[PDB]
């Protein structure tokens, strides 16, 4: 419970540093300082009742759904995304403190990018009436998985066991849902070391948007998240691998948001 506070304080000070370096709006800055004060207090509140990884995941999820806020201009939200991306980029320049923290901003940045596009798509399309709230809980599960994957980075057999488990699970899940081709591409991606992490993160994001909008793709999206989280835990052990992880997480966030927009403007009209 005590190690969570150091993670939240360090990551928070890094987004504060990125905010000051970027010449941001003073009101926008201190509003976000209070917004992650909320995540600081919530990190301590949810522990000892929920597990530590679950508390960190919901802290990041509420932090991102917070970072969208209520009435914020598009440039300010883009600037929040820029501050998170730059803070992760500079967190790639370093301890076990750095790797777990950098994943936490990346999970929050990925969560915040997709939530903002879900909410903004309804305003243009006239469908402001709801899917973003579930995505917060789904990414709360996802953020704890990525935290746990980097929590496993101290070992070397837990790494191989988790990697083989997640590769088998992702291939089996896509086979089980009738996607034989995609299952074989996921096997190839998992077979190519870290050289195919960009395409795997693109596919992971697109399936995150599809498992959000339809429950029949949920297990495939979760299994792809497990495989991707293991891979990113392998990447962040080094310096440029942390940088490649930052770029790959950006890839996942952008593709998940693009597929979320495409799915919102396609016939999501049910029937009474």
């Amino acid at each position: 419970v005590e190690e969570v506070k150091r993670i939240m304080d360090l990551a928070r000070q890094k987004i504060s540093d990125a905010m000051d370096e970027l010449n941001m709006d003073a009101t926008l800055k201190q509003s976000v300082d209070e917004s992650m004060k909320r995540a600081e207090q919530r990190a301590y509140e949810l522990s000892k009742t929920h597990e530590k990884t679950d508390a960190l995941g919901q802290a990041s999820a509420d932090l991102a759904r917070e970072l969208v806020a209520r009435n914020t201009s598009e440039d300010h939200q883009k600037q929040i995304f820029e501050a998170l991306k730059k803070a992760a980029e500079e967190m790639a320049h370093r301890s076990h403190e750095d790797r777990l923290v950098m994943a936490l901003i990346l999970q929050t940045y990925a969560n915040a990018k997709v939530t903002f596009r879900i909410l903004n798509s309804g305003k243009a399309l006239g469908k402001e009436d709801k899917m973003a709230d579930r995505w917060t809980r789904l990414s709360a599960e996802a953020a704890s998985l990525s935290v746990q994957a980097i929590n496993d980075s101290t070992s070397a057999e837990k790494m191989a066991e988790n990697f083989r488990q997640a590769k088998e699970d992702a291939v089996a899940s896509l086979h089980r849902a009738g996607q034989d081709d995609l299952a074989r591409k996921v096997s190839e991606f998992a077979d190519a070391g870290l050289s195919k992490i960009d395409e795997l993160m693109t596919l992971t994001g697109q399936m995150w948007a599809h498992g959000l909008f339809s429950k029949e793709w949920e297990d495939a999206a979760r299994s792809l998240s497990r495989l991707a989280a293991v891979m990113l835990a392998q990447a962040s052990q080094t310096k440029e691998g942390s940088l490649r992880a930052v770029k790959a997480m950006e890839k996942m966030a952008d593709n998940a948001a693009d597929e979320a927009e495409k799915l919102m403007k396609a016939g999501s009209e049910n029937l009474y």
